[PDB]
C-alpha cells in the first residue's frame, strides 16, 4: 500500500539579485543512467533551475511523496 | 493500492532580479537513460527552469504524489 | 487500485525580472531514453520553462498524483 | 481500478518581466525515446513554456491525476 | 475501471511582460518516439507555449485525469 | 592642372565558391559624414560588393585617377 | 599639377571556397566622419567586399592614382 | 607637383578554403573621425574584405599612388 | 614634388585552410581619431581582412606610394 | 621632394591550416588617437587580418613607400 496524504487547513522586505554572467551551463535534477530498470523522479516541492534561480516563499505547505520502487516479490 | 489524497480547506515586498547573460545552457529535471524499463516523472510541485528562473510564493498547498514502480510479483 | 483524490474547500508587492540574454538553450522536464518500456510524465503542478521563467503564486491547492507503473504480476 | 476525483467547493501587486533575448531554444516537457511501449503525458496543471514564460496565480485548485501504466498481469 | 470525476461547486494588480526576441525556437509537450505502442497525452490543465507565454489565474478548478495504459493481461 | 592619362597597347583553372549564408549585411565603399564640404569617390578599378563577391581577372589595365580636392588658394 | 599616367603595353589551378555562415556584417572601405572638409576615395584597384569575397588574378596592370587634397595656399 | 606614373610592359595548384562561421562582424579599411579636415583613401591595390576573404594572384603590376594632403602654405 | 613611379617589365602546391569559427569580430586597417586634420590611407598592396583571410601570390610587382602630409610652410 | 620609385624586371608543397575557434576578436593595423594632426597609413605590402590569416608567397616584389609628414617649415 503506497499511500500519500496531504492536508492544509487555514482558519484565517527587499531582495535584489543582480547577476551578470557569460557562459552558464546549468543542470538541475539529472539522473543519467545506462542499463537501468526504474527512473522515478517525484517533485513535490520546487526545482528552480535558472542561471539566475531565485525562489522566494516557495514550498510552504503539505508536501507528501510516497515512492515505492522495485518489489521483486 | 496506490492512493494519493490532497485536501486544502480555507475558512477565510520588493523582489528585483536583474540578469544579463550570454550563452546560457540550462537543463532541469533530466532523466537520461539507455536500456531501461520505467521512466516516471511526477511533478506535484513546480519545476521553474529559466535562464532567469524566479519562483515566488509558488508551492503553497496540499501536494500529494504516490509513485509505485516495478512490482515484478 | 490507483486512486487520486483532491479536495479544495473555501468558505470565504513588486516583482521586477529584467533579463537580457543571448544564446539561451533551455530544457525542462526531459526524459531521454533508448530501449525502454514506460515513459510516464504527470504534471499536477507547474512546469514553467522560459528563458525568463517567472512563476508567482502558482501551485496553490490540492494536487494529487497517483502513478503506478510496471506491475509484471 | 484507476480512479481520479477532484472537488472544488467555494461558499463565497506589480509584476514586471522585461526580457530582451537573441537565439532562444526552449524545450519543455520532452520525452524522447527509441524502442518504447508507452509514452503517457498527463498535464493536470500548467506547462508554461515560453522564451518569456510568466505564470501568475496559475494552478489554484483540485488537480487529480491517476496514471496506471504497464500491468503485464 | 478507469474513472475520472470532477466537481466544482460555487455557492456565491499590474503584470507587464515586455519581450524583445530574435530567433525563438520553442517546443512544449513533445513526445518523440520510434518503435512505440502507445502515445497518450492528456491535458486537463493548461499548456501555454508561446515565445512570450503568459498564463494568469489559469488552472483554477477541478481537474481530473484518469490514464490507464498497457494492460497486457 | 589635373591630368589623368591612360594607355593600353596590345600588339597581339577551376574556381568554386560555394556560399550558404543567413543574414548578410554588407557595406562596401561607404563615406558617412556630417558637416562636410567635399565627398569625392572615384572608382577606376572594381568595387565588387556581394554577399558572395567573386572577382576574377578583373582590373587588368591602365587605370589612371587624378583627384584634386580643396584648393582654397 | 596633379598628374596620373598609366601605360600597359603587350607585344604578345583549382580554387575551392566553401563558406557556410550565419549573421555576417561586413564593412569594407568605410570613412565615417563628423565635421569634415574633404572625403576623397579613389579606387584604382579592387575593393572586393563579400561575405565570401574571392578575388583571383585581379589587379594586374598599370594603376595610377594622383590625389591632392587641402592646399589652403 | 603630385605625379603618379605606372608602366606595365609585356613582350610575351589547389587552394581549398572551407569556412563555417556564425556571427562574423568584419571591418576593413575604416577611418573613423570626429572634427577632421581631410579623409583621403586611395586603393591602388586590393581590399578584399570578406568573412571568407580569399585573394589569389591579386596585385601583380604597376601600382602607383601619389597622395599630397594638407599644404597650408 | 610628390612623385610616385612604378614599372613592371616582363620579356617572357596544395593549400588547405579549414576554419570553423563562432563570433568573429575583425578590424583591419582602422584609423580612429578625434580632433584631427588629415586621415590618409593609401593601399598600394593588399588588405585582406576576412575571418578566414587567405592571400596567395598576392602583391607581386611594382608598388609605389608617395604620401606627403601636413606641410604648414 | 617625396619620391617613390619601383621597378620589377623579369627576363624570363602542402600547407594545412586547420583552425577551430570560438570568440575571436581581431584588430590589425589600428591607429587610435585623440587630438591629432596627421594619421597616415600606407600599405605597400600585405595586411592579412583574419581570424585564420594565411599569407603564402605574398609580398614578392618592388615595394616602395615614401612618407613625409609634418614639415612645419
Amino acid at each position: 500500500g503506497v499511500v500519500a496524504a496531504a492536508e492544509k487547513t487555514k482558519q484565517g522586505g527587499v531582495l535584489y539579485v543582480g547577476s551578470k554572467t557569460k557562459e552558464g551551463v546549468v543542470h538541475g535534477v539529472a539522473t543519467v543512467a545506462e542499463k537501468t530498470k526504474e527512473q522515478v523522479t517525484n517533485v513535490g516541492g520546487a526545482v528552480v533551475t535558472g542561471v539566475t534561480a531565485v525562489a522566494q516563499k516557495t514550498v510552504e505547505g503539505a508536501g507528501s511523496i510516497a515512492a515505492a520502487t522495485g518489489f521483486v516479490k
